[PDB]
């Protein structure tokens, strides 16, 4: 028909099911434009790659096509990877574990896992955006703290030695360049994953003052001098700033220093603490700066495998909730973990599930979890370059939505009906109209031509 539809229900009566209706209230107002959208997706971790590589090649490629193809799938369009290890790598490591930045090289995990998978994904989707972050700097760039500047031989904790700001900037540059030599353009970085976390299996503490100085004196100058167009997003942690008074408004503080801010596209957030309302505060205070949602997880702590508990809440808070608070993109954590929540690392998340889970006896049977749905419901109809546009018509209980216009002149609409009852909706673009009974506890995505 005229309007293409995707539906998933909490109960799995519909499972990204396809429908269509023809033309025959929520009214889209394309003259009222908000942010443009970069993409949506998941993390391609070492553990994700390991699981994918253990599948039969054709099954892996089918899954990757379904996930990442625009024409043959859901068109996931943003992925996140780690610079060096994360807690879903096959070891603790960095790309320069031997002291001296002259020792920089991509390691076995990149050569054997990350690069082969990303090359397969790029074969399917050559315009996919990649954002990266380190979980730790090389251990030898660490100090115990900024007031105790002695070495710290730890994959976790510590702060970046100010004497190594210039060499660590060089680290980022060599990494980006090595990926480029392999055929992969890095679209964006952050300076550190979750810089207020000292825990995990790999970490580095970095306050806003350190990040400001690192960006303005080393990372921003060096990336620009290398001719890289890679964007830099600040922060990359939770809405509450982990309840550390000094660290509140983390990116805002950095934006106030004009020398740092000139290198920053915006700020990145996760939702592991605090309330997504924070995104609105930051946008209002600095409308010139971008916002991107870069990590959330499902796991044993939030019944991650029970879609009846997760679909509605995750679509409301992670997907539509961030996009309606100015975020240009939404990226979840591990695309694929096995049914044992792995492979994982001692001290890292050992309670996490994947956006999908794969069975580790056959490496074939895959179960989609809430994260796969929330993203596919976005990426299936909202393509890169889409601009979020206003809606008018009546505020209804349990109903949330978002509307966009894609650069190909197609409108896209995504709607959550968090009510047991179906609801009859009617949708207008001003010239054309369509109606659809939206099932209870559903997400529905719609796309049609202007
Ligand atoms: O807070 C919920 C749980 O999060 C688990 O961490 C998951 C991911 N979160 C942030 C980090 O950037 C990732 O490396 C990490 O895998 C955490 O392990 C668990 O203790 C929490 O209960």
């Amino acid at each position: 028909g005229d309007v293409a539809i995707y539906t998933t229900t909490s109960s799995l009566t519909r499972d990204l099911t396809r429908d269509a209706v023809n033309f025959s209230t929520i009214t889209l107002n394309p003259a009222e434009q908000y942010q443009t959208m970069d993409g949506f997706g998941a993390a391609i971790t070492g553990s994700t790659c390991y699981n994918l590589l253990l599948m039969k090649p054709a099954d892996r490629h089918a899954f990757l096509t379904e996930t990442f193809s625009d024409k043959d799938g859901f068109g996931f369009s943003y992925i996140r990877i780690s610079i060096g290890c994360s807690d879903f790598s096959l070891s603790e490591y960095t790309c320069c574990d031997t002291k001296g930045i002259e020792n920089f090289a991509l390691q076995s995990e990149e050569k054997d896992y990350i690069l082969p998978i990303l090359k397969e994904i790029l074969a399917i989707n050559p315009s996919i955006k990649v954002i990266a972050a380190p979980w730790t700097c090389p251990k030898w760039m660490k100090v115990k703290s900024l007031t105790d500047r002695t070495p710290l031989d730890s994959w976790t904790n510590g702060q970046l030695n100010p004497d190594y700001y210039q060499d660590y900037a060089t680290y980022f540059v060599k990494w980006i360049q090595a990926f480029k030599a392999e055929g992969i353009d890095i679209y964006a970085v952050t300076p550190q994953n979750e810089p207020l976390n000292r825990g995990n299996s790999a970490s580095l503490y970095m306050e806003w003052e350190e990040q400001r100085d690192f960006v303005k004196t080393a990372l921003g100058p060096q990336m620009k001098a290398a001719g890289l167009s890679t964007k830099i997003y600040a922060f990359d942690h939770n809405y509450n700033y982990d309840n550390i008074e000094s660290q509140k408004n983390y990116p805002g503080k950095i934006y106030e220093d004009a020398a740092a801010s000139q290198y920053l596209a915006g700020a990145a957030y996760h939702n592991y603490g605090g309330n997504r309302e924070e995104l609105l505060n930051i946008h209002q205070a600095y409308p010139e700066k971008e916002l991107l949602f870069t990590e959330t997880s499902i796991g044993t702590w939030n019944s991650g495998r029970d879609l009846s508990k997760r679909l509605m809440e995750d679509m409301e808070e992670v997907a539509l909730g961030t996009i309606n608070n100015w975020c240009k993109g939404v990226i979840v954590w591990n695309l694929m973990l096995d049914n044992d929540r792995g492979p994982n690392r001692e001290g890292g998340c050992q309670t996490c599930y994947g956006a999908v889970d794969i069975n580790n006896s056959d490496y074939k049977t895959i179960i989609r979890n809430s994260h796969y749905y929330i993203i596919a419901h976005l990426s299936s109809v909202v393509k890169p370059g889409a601009v979020r546009i206003a809606t008018t018509g009546y505020t209804d209980n349990g109903i949330t939505c978002s509307a966009f216009e894609n650069t190909d002149g197609t409108y896209a609409f995504v709607l959550i009906n968090n009510n047991e009852k179906s609801k009859k909706i009617t949708v207008s673009d001003g010239q054309r109209h369509f109606a659809y009974d939206v099932p209870g506890k559903s997400v529905t995505s719609y796309r049609w031509a202007k």
